[PDB]
């Protein structure tokens, strides 16, 4: 028993030795090679458990049902059942056995080539092949590629066909012409160390007609992945990248030959796209001849995932912004469907995945609007287009009386002089406001006063019933909105801000849409869908349909009326209900108040789509509402 406890305690220190890759401390843990005791020496057993090992990429071995026994006065024999995973898969019920020895006062391992697979003998070998599992496209809501495996045109040269001295350089200033490339990044490239006289130096991705080819162009085709829409769709679907050594050390069933989701929808659903590798893991004899399959399973390619994105509506969405730092999101309000999830400005994910150079790299990482941000998945203040939500609240309370005047003298306002200088700000001075002139000018100074009146208590009473904190299912990395910091705003002045929808309000696009879904259901939330067979999924009796049919005629007017912010949408000549909206930052860089514009629209009368669209520190004279009439347009003739 005290003998039999501590040969227990080998096996579970050797098989922990196998686990965590450490072969040598495995090894130390045998007995000397003898008939009946180690067959291989310590040096020989490290190499054959790192080839094989190594060669299967067994990752995670693990044990069970140990029974160590007695035999003779020294042998104690041992069994258990044992699995791995392997890059073909879990390899489970295994049944392994050997033999202990006790000589002296440490008990060691027998070891046998059935230690490494159960029946293995003597000079038994291990052969894996491997096919790898095409990776499954990504398709918008009519089956248009947003994400494609396929051929591509790669430009290289080879330094050997180019020419001696003159002839050369004027056939790579040639090629630097034909293809738009730099002279001395071609002289980089044929000079780099893996380059030898003969070899196929590759260059760049044609995505198009190739030109004429000087003395040394070639172009062989490639296959590799391909984004139709390119930086249209950069944030969402993402790009992939080589799969290093470290992945296959975090998962095995990876190909090491193969390409990885690094960010968006291919990291996302990088399992479902990459499929199942395929191929057999067997046990050979001297030379190749089969004696045990292992592990044996046919190639699964990947999954295709259809997405309720618009191909058109994405494109148009992203060019509306023109480059600048924003966001653009479009939904059917009563499905979720979402149509477009755009963000600007953007990278090339083309260029990504096929080849960058870290000069280009930089460049995007070290841009100070940072494309590489999924801006519709970025917490905003929602902006002074909150109002709706806030005027919503007040009539469902009763706060808010809609044809209430108040009287406002100026473009600043606060309730005390305990305020100090901070203040509520409208830009146009209109002295009689009621709710729909309010909503028409957009007047912070009348939301203010309302939300004051309303209360701490009434007014988040009326957040709760939304989205606040909630984590939505959906395959977008994204922090849940929120109303504040913590549950009581224990401010004045900060519950006057959040009224108009500055303050400590966070909300990114995508929430904001679920949001202002309302107003397009009766009062009745619908969550957002990505996924296109996903089912909807609704909040109910969120705000009163009181408040819904008293909101949105004065969102009309928001459009209709001479005054309205948004009424340059009124030559679209279409039934728009529309909401603009303001928010100053008080960020870093300079300190410069930095300013951003916000549109919110839909539909009145048929409620097919919902629009909300942003820019992000907007230069001067820009707005979103100046940017949206391209897709209001095929908005309201392709979703009614």
């Amino acid at each position: 028993t005290q003998a039999v406890e501590a040969g227990e305690k080998t096996v579970e220190q050797f098989v922990q030795a196998l686990n965590k890759g450490d072969y040598n401390k495995a090894a130390e843990m045998t007995s000397k090679k003898a008939a009946n005791k180690s067959a291989l020496s310590e040096k020989e057993i490290l190499d054959k458990y790192q080839n094989i090992y190594g060669a299967a990429d067994v990752k995670g071995l693990q044990i069970s049902n140990l029974k160590v026994d007695k035999k003779d006065d020294s042998t104690y024999s041992f069994s258990y059942k044992a699995k791995m995973n392997t890059s073909l898969g879990e390899l489970k019920d295994l049944s392994y056995k050997g033999t202990l020895d006790r000589n002296d006062g440490q008990t060691t391992i027998n070891w046998q080539p059935n230690l490494v697979f159960p029946e293995m003998e003597g000079n038994d070998k291990v052969s894996l092949t491997t096919q790898e599992a095409a990776r499954g496209n990504i398709i918008d809501r009519n089956g248009e590629p947003l994400a494609t495996t396929g051929k591509l045109k790669q430009l290289g040269v080879v330094p050997s066909k180019l020419g001696d001295g003159g002839e050369k350089t004027a056939n790579i200033k040639a090629i630097a012409s034909s293809f738009d490339l730099t002279e001395d990044a071609i002289n980089q490239a044929i000079s780099q160390s893996w380059v030898q006289p003969d070899y196929f130096v590759p260059l760049k991705i044609i995505d198009g007609a190739t030109p004429e080819l000087p003395a040394g162009a070639t172009i062989q085709e490639v296959d590799g992945r391909y984004y139709p829409l390119g930086e249209a769709a950069a944030q969402l679907i993402g790009y992939v990248g080589d799969i290093t050594a470290e992945d296959i050390d975090k998962n095995p069933e990876l190909s090491s030959n193969g390409k990885i989701g690094r960010s968006g929808l291919e990291m996302a659903f990088d399992k479902d796209l990459r499929g199942t590798t395929g191929g057999k893991l067997s046990i050979t004899d001297a030379d190749g001849v089969e004696k045990k399959v292992l592990i044996e399973h046919e190639v699964q390619n990947g999954k295709d995932i259809k997405l309720t994105i618009d191909a058109k509506a994405q494109k148009t969405a992203f060019d509306s912004l023109g480059g600048k730092a924003g966001s653009t999101v479009a939904t059917t309000p009563k499905t979720g469907d979402l149509l477009a999830l755009a963000s600007s400005p953007s990278y090339d994910p083309n260029k990504m995945t096929n080849g960058i150079s870290q000069e280009d790299y930089k460049a995007y990482e070290e841009n100070p609007e940072q494309p590489f941000i999924s801006r519709f998945a970025t917490g905003y203040a929602p902006g002074s287009t909150f109002k709706m939500i806030t005027a919503a609240i007040g009539l469902d309370n009763g706060t808010i009386d809609p044809n209430e005047v108040l009287t406002i003298n100026g473009l600043k306002w606060q309730k005390d002089s305990s305020w100090g200088s901070a203040q509520v700000t409208r830009v146009s001075d209109v002295s009689q406001v009621d709710l729909k002139t309010a909503l028409i000018y957009s007047d912070n100074i009348y939301t203010a006063q309302e939300t004051l009146k309303m209360g701490e208590k009434k007014f988040r009473t009326g957040l709760d019933k939304f989205i606040f904190g909630e984590d939505l299912d959906l395959p977008i990395s994204m922090n849940p909105a929120q109303i504040s910091n913590e549950d009581s705003f224990n401010s004045d002045i900060l519950l006057a801000d959040t009224g108009y929808g500055q303050g400590e309000l966070l909300i990114n696009p995508i929430q904001q849409a679920a949001m202002y879904s309302v107003f397009a259901n009766n009062g009745t939330l619908v969550y957002p869908k990505l996924i296109a067979d996903k089912e909807t999924k609704d909040k109910k009796n969120v705000i009163g349909e009181t408040a819904v049919q008293t909101i949105v005629p004065d969102l009309r007017e928001v459009v209709q009326d001479v005054n309205g912010t948004a009424h340059s949408l009124s030559a679209l000549g279409i039934p728009l209900a529309a909401k603009t909206g303001t928010a100053e930052i008080k960020e870093k860089q300079d300190v410069k108040g930095k300013e951003n514009s916000f549109l919110f629209a839909f539909n009145p009368d048929n409620q097919g789509y919902m629009m909300v669209s942003m820019l992000e520190n907007k230069e001067d004279d820009d707005s979103a509402t100046k940017r949206a009439s391209e897709l209001l347009q095929y908005l309201n003739q392709n979703y009614q």
